[PDB]
């Protein structure tokens, strides 16, 4: 290269350098929450959709029959992808919801 | 980096920007909306739940007892992410559901 | 930014698109029918509760004073978001229950 | 369901005039056929159709 395309590149990387350039950012905490209150507006209209199958107050297993996205171990469910978790306390009329520190709490009577 | 690399960046930049980006935009009137309704939905629901426990006209906390989302201080109930608000009126017969100033009323008789 | 990384974005780019898309569909008529059948249940119960407070045969006003989601201008009854009407042709002993076009009539005998 | 001018006022990097959107450096069109219920966006002869329903 000749010392003219040299000082010409010495002079064009410090202008396409000092650009702005984006930080990265661990949004996880806003997304995990996003998906605790997903995952909780899909518990209630599954317990809703298990109180007709029952006729009546469900069973725990009544209610996770009705939730798409994963599989379930005695009185607990969890997503495909590991993370998100859904669990009954039946003796406590309560289903916990939660991700990665984010959670959520459904006052529905069980058993 | 070459002079050819670095006028190729000049080119490939200029046509990588001037696409469109949506703009992000305050949706939280539509869904505050919604919340209200819902909401108002399930009053309706948890009242005439209500009228079959009490055996006749309701007291304000017994329909408050059939509502899941959230706590209830006399008189009034709260959702647990604190925006959406229940209030009865009992001397007036009403219900009024309101959440960031979207707002509905229900003229249930109630004491 | 470097060739690399523009390269790279033109690769991801092409793969973030060409995921599929929900389309929007008007779901208002659906919608519609299930107002006017929930308003149906409703008139047929407000007048069989006017039935009681007449002592007989109700008038169409003793019929719409047991509504809740509305208010009432001589013989029709529309709610308060004012797009679902009832309405009496005393004369011929009908009430008409309509929104956005879908429609339902009971044949009821009223005053 | 939105208008064609609905769904433009949604977009940042250009400006519009009724039914096309051109972004700020002129090259990218985006343009409705709200009968047709179609959007295409088209920039040197590389172009892309959405069949969304507009009006
Ligand atoms: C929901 O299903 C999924 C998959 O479908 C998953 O498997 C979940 O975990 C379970 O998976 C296996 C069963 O399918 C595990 O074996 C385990 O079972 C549980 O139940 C066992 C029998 O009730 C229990 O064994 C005990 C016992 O028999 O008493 C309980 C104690 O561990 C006990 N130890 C002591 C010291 N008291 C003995 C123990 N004895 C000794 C001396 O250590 C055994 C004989 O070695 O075992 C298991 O311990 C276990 O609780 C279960 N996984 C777990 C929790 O490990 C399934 N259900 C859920 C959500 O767990
Ligand atoms: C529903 O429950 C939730 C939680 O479960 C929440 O706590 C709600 O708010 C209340 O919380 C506390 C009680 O649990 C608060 O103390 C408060 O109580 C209300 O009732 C008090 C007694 O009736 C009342 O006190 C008065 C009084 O005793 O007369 C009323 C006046 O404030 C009065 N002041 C004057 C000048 N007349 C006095 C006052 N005196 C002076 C000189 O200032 C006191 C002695 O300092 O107090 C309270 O004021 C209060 O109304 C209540 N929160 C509020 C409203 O602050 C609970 N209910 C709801 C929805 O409020
Ligand atoms: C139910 O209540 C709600 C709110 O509570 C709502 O107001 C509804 O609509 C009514 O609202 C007003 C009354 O509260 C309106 O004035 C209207 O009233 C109706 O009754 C009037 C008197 O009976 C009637 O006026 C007439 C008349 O007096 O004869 C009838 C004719 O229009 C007549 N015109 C002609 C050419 N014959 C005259 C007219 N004269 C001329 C030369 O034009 C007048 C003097 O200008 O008026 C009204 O016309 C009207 O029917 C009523 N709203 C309507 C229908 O416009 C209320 N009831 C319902 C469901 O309507
Ligand atoms: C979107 O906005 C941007 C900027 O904001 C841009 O301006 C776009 O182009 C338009 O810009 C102007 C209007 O703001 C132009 O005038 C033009 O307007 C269009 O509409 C005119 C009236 O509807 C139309 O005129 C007609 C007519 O009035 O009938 C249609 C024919 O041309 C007609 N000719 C004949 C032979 N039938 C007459 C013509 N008569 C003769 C004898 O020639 C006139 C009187 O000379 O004119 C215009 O022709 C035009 O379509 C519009 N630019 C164009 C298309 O030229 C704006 N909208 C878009 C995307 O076009
Ligand atoms: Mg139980
Ligand atoms: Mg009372
Ligand atoms: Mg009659
Ligand atoms: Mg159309």
């Amino acid at each position: 290269f000749t010392l003219i395309e040299l000082a010409i590149v010495i002079v064009i990387i410090g202008i396409l350098v000092a650009i702005a350039v984006p930080r990265f950012v661990d949004l996880t905490d806003q997304a995990n929450q996003a998906n605790v209150d997903a995952t909780a507006a899909a518990v209630r209209s599954a317990y809703a959709i298990a109180t007709v199958q029952a006729k009546g107050i469900p069973t725990c297993d009544q209610v996770f029959a009705n939730l798409e996205g994963g599989s379930t171990s005695g009185s607990t469910w969890t997503s495909s992808d590991n993370s998100t978790t859904v669990s009954c306390n039946a003796s406590a009329d309560t289903f916990t919801i939660s991700r990665g520190g984010k959670t959520r709490t459904l006052n529905l009577t069980v058993n």
